[PDB]
């Protein structure tokens, strides 16, 4: 679970004070100055501070992993969706390209056919000079010409649609390249834990980095506050524990040394200023 959020700061400082006072070789003049200092014991505040930093580091590592894992999976899912849609569009365009091309390869034949029939109609009309006979040849001619116009329009339209297919193909090819690059990054990430960012699109890297930045700043602050707290309570706790140490006799101080330290201690304790 979490360290910083679950830190009892008083219990931590106490544990570190006790560990320090486990030293049975502390000296009179050493202890005397520490009492006189009315300040955090520097050795002890250092050790509490290192513990808090390690704890902060552990928290930061953990939440980063949670957020990275969220971003990793979301991008993977996006990429699988885009792949299926690209694949489906590709199949559709493949079929369209075939029909358009099959029609295109037949249009010159149709035009030739229509033109041949149109030529015979002009020949037949020339030979009429009823009508009736004349008017219905005219209508046949008009139909042939519209048909030929339509074929020429059919041709250029199929060519445009073939071009727009090439454009959509190029886009799918680009989408694929990027997916391959992210998939390559996943090989590296899944083996070292590094380079999460190359598995994400630019927009997703952004979302990931903001969530991490917010969390890291927060934990950094929380750690600074815990250090400041531990600083505030260090000295009074040490004085309490030192008294116990001075009564337990697990130490190398003479009876006179002990009494001399108690004199300094009571001087602090009965102080008119603090």
């Amino acid at each position: 679970i979490m360290f910083l959020a679950n830190c009892n700061i008083e219990e931590l400082v106490t544990e570190h004070i006790k560990q320090f006072l486990a030293d049975e070789e502390l000296s009179f003049s050493g202890l005397k100055d520490l009492i006189l200092s009315k300040a955090p014991i520097p050795w002890i505040h250092s050790s509490v501070t290192a513990t808090l930093l390690k704890s902060r580091d552990s928290d930061k590592t953990e939440v980063k992993k949670n957020l990275e894992q969220q971003s990793y999976k979301a991008q993977l899912a996006e990429d699988k969706i885009q792949k299926e849609q690209d694949d489906a569009e590709a199949l559709k365009d493949k079929k369209l390209k075939e029909v358009l091309t099959r029609e295109l390869n037949h249009i010159p034949t149709q035009i030739s056919e229509q033109q041949t029939e149109l030529r015979l109609l002009h020949y037949k009309l020339e030979r009429l000079f009823h009508s009736a006979s004349i008017e219905r040849l005219q209508r046949s001619i008009n139909e042939r010409e519209i048909k030929i116009q339509s074929l020429f329009e059919q041709e250029v339209n199929n060519k445009i649609k073939l071009n727009e297919i090439e454009k959509r193909a190029s886009v799918r090819s680009q989408h694929h390249t990027k997916r391959v690059k992210r998939a390559q990054a996943r090989i590296g990430y899944n083996s070292t834990g590094e380079d999460i960012l190359s598995t994400l699109s630019g927009k997703n890297q952004s979302i990931l980095l903001r969530s991490i930045q917010k969390q890291h700043h927060a934990l950094e602050k929380k750690c600074s506050d815990l250090i400041q707290e531990a600083d505030q309570i260090n000295y009074p706790l040490f004085l309490e524990e030192l008294q116990k140490y001075l009564n337990k006799k697990k130490h190398t101080l003479s009876s006179q040394e002990v009494d001399a330290l108690k004199s300094v201690i009571k001087y602090i304790k009965q102080h008119l200023e603090f």
